[PDB]
């Protein structure tokens, strides 16, 4: 089977939030509800990356690493890729019951940040990216933050990570440079809608109290892990571009 397939085949299912409609929207129900989402994403996603050919043969706290560093690009992207196939204009898929318009981004309180995952519908839109692009580009997230001190197996990750960016670029071939160029580009923005997410976590995470926004395990594992690391400075990006 070609790498190509192996993603195609181990890419999950469509997760629900199990979000009840016939109830009025909140702040605090659409947070806490993003985060029950967000979590059996993350289920999900554990999954998914152990099955990844080459990233498998790491050091499991190797895995783990990059997947905690990772989370939020991950989930972002793939919302981002959701809303481009199953929704039109200003709208965001997070799950099939929970699709939010111009009235639930407001009421969300992180509106400016929807928004910012909104674009990355309109990058595929612009670039129409095609599902074996985004396949690769999205396992080059999980390969793209790292931590500044290093990995247990560095000179395996470079070697994953060189094999997954010529998988991008068989990709690209299947349909040029230019192309390269452009989607590596929409990689590198994640960077900086990825800070403004994480300020907002981290923020409904401390004030979930006054607030109160609800995380499941899953979430509170990955935060209590990554607020410290991330603004302790530990994860550095791993840019194609000049920044
Ligand atoms: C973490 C978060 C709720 C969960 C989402 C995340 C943005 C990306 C994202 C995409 C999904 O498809 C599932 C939910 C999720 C992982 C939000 C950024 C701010 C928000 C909160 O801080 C709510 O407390």
């Amino acid at each position: 089977p070609t790498m190509i397939s192996i993603l195609e085949a181990i890419e999950p299912d469509v997760i629900y939030a199990g979000y009840d409609s016939t109830l009025p929207d909140t702040t605090n129900r659409l947070l806490s509800s993003l985060n029950r989402l967000g979590g059996r994403q993350m289920i999900s996603a554990v999954k998914w990356a152990k099955a990844l050919p080459g990233f498998r043969n790491l050091h499991l706290d190797d895995q783990m690493t990059l997947l905690q560093y990772s989370w939020m690009s991950l989930m972002a992207f793939s919302l981002g890729w959701r809303s481009y196939q199953h929704t039109n204009g200003n709208m965001l898929y997070f799950a099939p019951d929970l699709i939010f318009n111009e009235e639930r981004m407001q009421q969300s309180s992180m509106y400016e940040l929807c928004k910012g995952m909104h674009k990355i519908s309109l990058e595929f839109v612009r670039l129409q990216v095609s599902y074996e692009e985004y396949l690769c580009m999205k396992v080059l997230l999980l390969l793209s933050t790292v931590p500044k001190d290093g990995l247990k197996s560095q000179a395996a990750f470079d070697e994953i990570r060189m094999s997954y960016i010529k998988e991008l670029g068989k990709a690209i071939v299947k349909r040029n440079w230019q192309r390269f160029y452009q989607l590596t580009k929409l990689l590198d923005s994640m960077h900086d809608l990825v800070g403004g997410l994480l300020q907002f976590c981290f923020y409904t995470f401390v004030e979930s109290k006054t607030l109160s926004v609800e995380f499941p395990e899953m979430l509170v594992e990955i935060i209590s892990n990554q607020l410290p690391k991330v603004m302790a400075g530990m994860a550095k990006p791993l840019l194609f571009h000049q920044k």
